[PDB]
């Protein structure tokens, strides 16, 4: 059947190809204007900050606003071709392009992590009782952010590693 | 001599000359300021109150969490990457260069753009700490945008470089 390094490539995969819609139809609503989505996809961004009190999504500061315009200039164009060559197999020519998708994307979350676990999100903060407040809901929001540091994680120690490659 | 081996030279330069920088200056935000002399404390709120540095002495959460992977990851690397170029065809430094390279720049693309196009005003989170007129903003992006530039350099290095391959 299946191989572990042929496993680990189709699951490595689908994250690129799932990858794709999320950036765009979600991450990309505080960077991008609002008339290029439409109705039905602004409320279901709506739904998302609402029910895990997400500050960073809903009005972008400075330094989560550039590590969006990197995952639109320099993540969106990989994804497709990622997914392509984990999909195929034999592909080497990703090894450094995948590790520095890795290394990029891991330091964009240890600041956005340590904000959302760490951080006031109170009325005395800036972000002005916008966010998680008590450590359930501290979780429950870093739990969506949480597979975009492990899974790039797992494919920097894939490719350091693997011969193949 | 040659620019090949220039770069080495200038490289191991910058890993050495980054030591002292680390220690005496940017940890002094995220270490107790109790271990550092009177003296090393007085050239740090130099540098504060001269070129008006918003982030260095209160970091945010974002800001701290680069200066903990400064201590934890960069600092151990800074003595291996110098003797990695002075001695010149360390052909294993190249994959944990680029790792090095990609971290730091993913580390100050929120930094210069937050130097540049965010709000230090009194009414802001920083509290008039930052710099208000653009001239002062170059003035602080002067003393950080050497460390994106030069990791840049080293990434397009290590990628092209067959004496590294
Ligand atoms: C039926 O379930 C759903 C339906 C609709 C949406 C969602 C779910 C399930 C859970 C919540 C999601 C919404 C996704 C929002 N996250 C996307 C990734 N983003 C990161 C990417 C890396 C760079 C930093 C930002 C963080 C935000
Ligand atoms: C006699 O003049 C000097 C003497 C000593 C030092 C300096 C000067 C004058 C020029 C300024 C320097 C001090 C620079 C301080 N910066 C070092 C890099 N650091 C990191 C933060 C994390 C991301 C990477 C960059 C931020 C702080
Ligand atoms: C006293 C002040 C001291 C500091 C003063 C400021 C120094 C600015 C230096 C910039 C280096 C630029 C190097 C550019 C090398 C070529 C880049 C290139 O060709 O890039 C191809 C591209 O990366 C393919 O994707
Ligand atoms: C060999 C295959 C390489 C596949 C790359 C796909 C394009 C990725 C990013 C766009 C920007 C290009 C690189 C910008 C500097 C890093
Ligand atoms: C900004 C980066 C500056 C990097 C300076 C590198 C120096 C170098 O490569 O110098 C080549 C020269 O031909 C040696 O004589
Ligand atoms: C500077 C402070 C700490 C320096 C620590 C220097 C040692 C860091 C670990 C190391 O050298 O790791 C190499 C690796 O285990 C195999 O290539
Ligand atoms: C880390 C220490 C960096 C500086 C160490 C200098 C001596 C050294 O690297 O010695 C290794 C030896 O030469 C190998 O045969
Ligand atoms: C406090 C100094 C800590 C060590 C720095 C190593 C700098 C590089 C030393 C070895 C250079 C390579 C060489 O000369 O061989
Ligand atoms: C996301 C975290 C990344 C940090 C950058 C770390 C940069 C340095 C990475 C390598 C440090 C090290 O000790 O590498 C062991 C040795 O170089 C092997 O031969």
């Amino acid at each position: 059947t299946l191989g572990a390094r042929r496993g680990l490539e189709w699951f490595l995969g689908f994250y690129f190809l799932s990858h794709i819609p999320i950036t765009l139809l979600m991450d990309l609503q505080g960077v991008l204007p609002r008339d290029l989505y439409p109705v039905e996809l602004r409320n279901l961004q709506q739904w998302y900050i609402e029910e895990f009190k997400d500050p960073l999504l809903q009005t972008p500061p400075a330094w989560f606003k550039s590590f969006l315009f990197c995952e639109l200039v320099f993540q969106l164009p990989f994804f497709p071709i990622a997914a392509y060559a984990f999909f195929k197999g034999g592909c080497k020519w990703i090894r450094t392009p995948a590790i520095i998708y890795s290394v990029h994307t891991m330091t964009t979350l240890i600041p956005i992590l340590s904000t959302l676990l760490l951080d006031d999100f109170s009325k005395a903060s800036h972000f002005r009782g916008q966010g998680p407040k008590t450590f359930q809901e501290r979780l429950f929001l870093i739990s969506v952010y949480i597979p975009y540091f492990l899974i790039p994680l797992i494919l920097l120690l894939f490719m350091v590693r693997n011969p193949y490659y």
